[PDB]
């Protein structure tokens, strides 16, 4: 026994079965003891898209993701994913080596103190003293990372542990269910008598419902009381895009004018504009885990401390007891003429003339369409970007919950390859498209090797306009110094990446090129790479 | 006049004349302001690689580099670098986007106190108040990186502030010159005559001298009295590897057995085993400008503080004064049996058998000898790896002050292509060679397409083993669940990433085709990438 | 044989400590009554906010650093106070903090805080030992760096498992290390020359890394041969005396608008100096300081001497030595004339101010400075703490001698009052230690008056008591609660009956005959004396 097995024991006890990282000194005997209890080691070419991953992937598996990563530089660059999963609430551990202890204070090699490095971005970070209490620790950190609001911790792991050897296994950690709790009967009366009151209630569901997994009572709830609900980002899907009652196309109309909106896993932080932009005699219901939460931003009616799932049935159950008849679809059916207003709108930017490029609604239009024949709804999507992510949002729809990851509630580059070895590794069976923007790919696109090495057949869909929300399209005659800072090279031919890694590209400037591409992509045993040439102007 | 044209005024007038980052929200508008300010932008990939180059170009030009990112996640992404830098007692200034100063506490798009992210990474972190103390905080960034022992230092730039406008100017930051200090005269004399009774004096040269450029003044003592010399990794050049001089091939011994070291910009930290080698008869002479750095890991017996350049010539002087004629090259001569058996040892691996593959030095001793006759020792290098790195720095020579970069006092990953960007940039008439190992490459790999967009006609050298440290052959036939963790996928094929911006790319793997290969490379107008596969065992 | 008790206690002993500050409980007993095996004196505080400022200020007075011992958790918090006064004043100490054991930390333990983290931000060095084998590592870095460079405080954690383990092995004891100093550069220092020797109106203004660096005699020789200005900071003043012929300080002002020339010495442009706000843009500035990265920040100087004090006055002085001229810039302090009878005809207005029947501030400080001149003639201690009462003691209790003053110093901080004087105290056992402290400061750290009772130091005090925080009321029993201002203490608080709480004595006194009568009881008594001087309350 040394400190890597007594670690990799502890977490093989918790059901751990893949880690995201990258090895070296000290800690390739960790990873190699991990393998040898079973448990897969996703070896990626930077500590961000580890992290990154690791995080990812504890959302979509509703327990801790794994990261694995050596000292110094190799934590510090993981903390970008630290500060993701802190972000998005999503659930991981960091386990980062660290220097000889008694080496400290010397200037030892890549010395931080990391448990202080990492403490801020998470909601527990500690050391191994000694090989005794690595369980306690392994376990300190899971049970602490699912609790609650979700969030990473770190844990340290110091060189002089690592190769420590002992001949007494520790007791190693037994898993335990997570607890979770109920609103309070009076809180959860006062809610139901607000929706029985109400004629224009707003269902607000956010990445906080689609984690917590309440799709069924979400579902059985809108349907049997034609309760208009509106998606989040990565909670579209949760029900499909185009169900009767999703209110997502007409997103700003519907918040104004409902009279009540029942938060489910979504906080008003930027993402909502802070709830300034909604009517101030709208009577607000936020259903949250966190009670830190409730009426900080935005004055609320009612706070609804409790796990969404039982919280939803709670509600439904309400709403039965009276043997009322309820039903909102005319609220739904008044969101109508907003909806064909937008729609106009959208069919302006597809029918634009050809620059003689494609603009990003008509290449992400020709993707849909595409992918909406082959795979039906059921298929991974990821998506990042600035104006690439957006118009992914309008254009390519959602049909199942936790099929869509983007760049969340940082708004952060770099999570695209990650994020998909997540999804696929989380869903062998299904296809994962990743759309990025140019500049969003060139943060991760060296995961290609990862993935083609770990048998993970990505498809890659790069929307190309040369630069962060546009680009030049000559840059040969403009003086070095005066080069924009918003531009890319012109055509940089992401499609050829592909053969590092003895994949496929294609570079595609016209819809029949991109139908063509995409067809040939569905069933390539390896890494795509569709390289979509876009029109370079703001 | 803005908040950003209030920035860039203020680094223009500092001599500020490149920038590298990335740009988005809300920091495009200040990447604009300096570009209209004549300040070039070197618009990156990831802020790791535009950190690491901003911290490799003040070490080159003994001035502060500057690294411009977003909120949020771009500063986190940049803390490696601020890390790098801090570790290597490298100048920096880190200027960060925040996000808006009324909406902290909010949940704002980003938010993160940014001031205190980067507080344990500088010498100062400080943040803006309003458009008239940007000059101030500017310029105490710049004063402070590079006083004393330099290091990075961060300055916060929150959105309201870019997009404010005024019509009053503000005092703009002048020039000042970065005052210098000497040693006490009894420090002085005291070294002087431990060194008047030494018999083998041993000077450790690092890169605190090559920081301070002092190889004019190190050139003379050297030579006038014969004295031995080390260079650490990065001091390598200072004079030429194969200076009479030079103990560089009979490390170990030299340490061992001098009666006197003297330690010129070099700390005894990891890299000197803290000093534990050293025999404890042995007189430490240390020179830094850091008093802290005294007297701590090892007992010595002067503290020079003062400046390296200046202290080497007080240190001359006071040995030509005596009259009585100094020469230590006996100390030199008994090193030499300790050479041959080196180099005795190095011809082992220079002719073993081939794999068919070659080994790591027959690979790199080829490379050595190609660059050698084509350059004489006049270009730049950067070198970065595990065994790639260990043996580029025993067998790819340097013949010139600062024209070389490795993973420094971190042994970080991922510096290869941001440090030639930085090299190339402070030597537009020179080559830039960079030789990593596989693994290091794919931590930087996408900032060729920097390079290529910057003209930047980098020249790349992976020395490819399948992994890290080692690799397998085959993982066709690995199950995934034990696919190793030290492995990378065979033969990729980073040659043909150069297709992707228009370079040239070489599979190479024996030394014809590797000569033939580099000779191609030295008047290509875009990235050359030249993929060695090497024999995968350990 | 040997404990992590032991250990610590010889490699403090090693290294020159003589005395710790500080307070005992689980587990760091031990290690307190290992260093008092060694020859180490203890003084067992009642509050860790006086312990530490205590050594901290102790640092300053010795050149070497302080030494301050607590417990875990609330121990070392409560020590954070005198690890941001030491760094905020640049002084040298070493702040030792028990810490929880080691392998239970993550799971709640008693006072379980990450202590070097808490530390951190307030010191040069923080950091734990993690055997018994690198006590004397940890022990020595914090020593060496808490007093190389510009000084300042460290931090060194001692875990409850260490502080018991035992060893047969003596590890390496540090040993004593002189500290490194530099020189400015010749091309700096020649420069700085120039201008001096061109200007018409030069201003030595020095400040208390002047008088921590100890060069009152350089300076002295400086401003004597070349009739050179001068003006000190609160705390240097006396490195030459108030009255000295040279001293600017009763024109402050003046003397620094109307400088040509301005050296620095040992003082930064920070709040103090108004951060150069004040100061012609003409005036030329070299500044003297050994923290290069203090120059070109808060105004544009002309000349860094990054060098140590006392030998770059004398650099100074030499160059000017070595052309032969007489330099003479008497003229400069007799054109501040006009403005210095100006400002004491300002005072004696104070001094003539009716009886309310109480003393105003001015005349209670001045009966105060009466005494201490007949009673001493400068040769004594002062520590003074307060808001008006410690403004009005700089300007009317002199100084004659360095380091003979601790005020409330670069944090403008309450409570350091009876730390201080049992630092200086110790420092000169030979010598009375007298504390005029403002009766809100007071309060802070009375209760320190059992220390200096019970450590035999002899403190007298004396307490300008205006019944609050720059003023009060003369009456509270009508105000009702919810009313009573945030300013007021309660109206003649009999702070001299604390005296008899220790053995000493205490004085109320409401005139100037009652305050020279209750004074001059004072100066010969084993014990501590209070001296309650009850003045006008209004503002
Ligand atoms: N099981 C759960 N029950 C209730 N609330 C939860 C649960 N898990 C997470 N949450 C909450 O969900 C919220 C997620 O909000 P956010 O990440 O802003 O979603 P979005 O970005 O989709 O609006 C967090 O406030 C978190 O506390
Ligand atoms: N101008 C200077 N004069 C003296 N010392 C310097 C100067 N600039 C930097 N230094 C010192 O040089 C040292 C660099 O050492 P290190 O980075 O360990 O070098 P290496 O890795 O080459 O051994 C630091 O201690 C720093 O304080
Ligand atoms: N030996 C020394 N030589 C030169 N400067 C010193 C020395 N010791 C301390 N200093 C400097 O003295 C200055 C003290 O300034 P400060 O505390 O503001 O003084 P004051 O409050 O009296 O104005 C600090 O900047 C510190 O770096
Ligand atoms: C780590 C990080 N760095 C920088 C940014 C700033 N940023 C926001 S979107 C974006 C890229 C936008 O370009 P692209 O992905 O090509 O999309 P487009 O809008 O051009 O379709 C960048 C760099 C960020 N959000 N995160
Ligand atoms: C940021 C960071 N992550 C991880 C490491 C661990 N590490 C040390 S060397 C190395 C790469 C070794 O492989 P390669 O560059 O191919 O060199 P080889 O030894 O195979 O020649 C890695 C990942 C590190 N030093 N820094
Ligand atoms: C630790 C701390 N707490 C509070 C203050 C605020 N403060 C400044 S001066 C002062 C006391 C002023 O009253 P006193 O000492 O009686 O003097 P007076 O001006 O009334 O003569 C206080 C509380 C401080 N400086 N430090
Ligand atoms: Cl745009
Ligand atoms: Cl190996
Ligand atoms: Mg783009
Ligand atoms: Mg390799
Ligand atoms: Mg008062």
């Amino acid at each position: 026994l040394t400190g890597s097995s007594i670690l990799a024991k502890s977490l093989k006890s918790l059901g751990v079965d893949v880690i995201f990282g990258i090895v070296g000194v000290p800690v390739v005997e960790v990873a190699e003891a991990c393998i040898a209890e079973g448990i897969r080691f996703i070896g990626c070419r930077n500590e961000q898209s580890a992290s990154f991953a690791a995080g990812a992937w504890g959302y979509l598996n509703k327990r801790p993701g794994v990261c694995l990563t050596v000292s110094g530089p190799g934590v510090v660059n993981a903390i970008s994913g630290l500060y993701n999963a802190q972000a998005n609430c999503w659930p991981m551990i960091l386990i980062g080596g660290s220097c000889e202890t008694n080496q400290i204070g010397m200037g030892a090699f890549q010395e931080l103190d990391q448990v202080d490095a990492c403490r801020n971005y998470t909601k527990f970070s500690g050391k191994c003293a000694d090989l005794e209490t690595i369980p306690f620790i392994v376990n300190k950190a899971y049970q602490v990372s699912k609790a609650g609001r979700p969030g990473p911790t770190y844990v340290d792991l110091p060189a002089d542990l690592i190769q420590a050897t002992t001949s007494k296994l520790p007791k190693l950690p037994e898993p335990f269910e997570t607890p979770y709790c109920l609103p309070h009967t009076k809180d959860l009366s006062a809610a139901i008598e607000i929706l029985k009151n109400s004629k224009r209630p707003l269902l607000v569901v956010g990445k906080g419902a689609t984690y917590s997994r309440c799709e069924n009572e979400l579902k059985a709830l809108v349907e049997e009381f034609n309760v208009p609900f509106l998606p989040t980002p990565m909670a579209k899907g949760i029900l499909p895009d185009n169900h009767s009652l999703n209110a997502g196309s007409a997103r700003s109309l519907a918040l104004r004018k409902a009279d009540v909106i029942v938060l489910l896993g979504a906080r008003l932080n930027w993402m909502m504009q802070f709830g300034n932009r909604l009517n101030p005699q709208t009577k607000i219901i936020h259903v949250d885990i966190s009670p830190e939460e409730f009426n900080i931003n935005k004055k609320i009616d009612i706070g609804l401390f409790g796990n969404i799932p039982e919280t939803i049935e709670l509600i439904h159950q309400g709403l039965k007891k009276s043997g009322k008849s309820y039903s909102w679809i005319h609220f739904k059916n008044e969101l109508q003429p907003n909806i064909e207003k937008n729609q106009e709108k959208l069919q302006k930017f597809l029918t634009a003339p050809l620059s003689p490029l494609m603009n990003h609604q008509q290449a992400l239009n020709t993707v849909e369409e595409v992918l909406s024949k082959q795979f039906n709804g059921d298929y991974f999507l990821v998506s990042e970007g600035a104006r690439t992510m957006d118009v992914t949002r309008m254009l390519v729809s959602s049909h199942l919950p936790r099929r869509r990851l983007d760049a969340g509630t940082l708004g952060v580059m770099g999570i695209g390859l990650g994020y998909a070895l997540a999804g696929q590794l989380t869903h062998p069976d299904k296809k994962v498209v990743a759309i990025m923007g140019d500049s969003a790919f060139g943060f991760s696109a060296m995961e290609i090797e990862t993935a083609a090495r770990c048998k993970l057949p990505l498809i890659i869909i790069i929307i190309n306009n040369n630069g962060i929300y546009h680009g030049l399209d000559d840059i040969k005659s403009v003086p070095s110094d005066k080069l924009p800072s918003f531009t890319l090279m012109p055509e940089t031919r992401y499609d050829l990446l592909a053969n590092s890694v003895y994949g496929q590209g294609f570079l595609v400037k016209d819809s029949t090129q991109l139908q063509s591409a995409l067809q040939k992509c569905f069933n390539f045993d390896g890494v795509s790479i569709v390289n979509v040439m876009i029109d370079h102007r703001p």
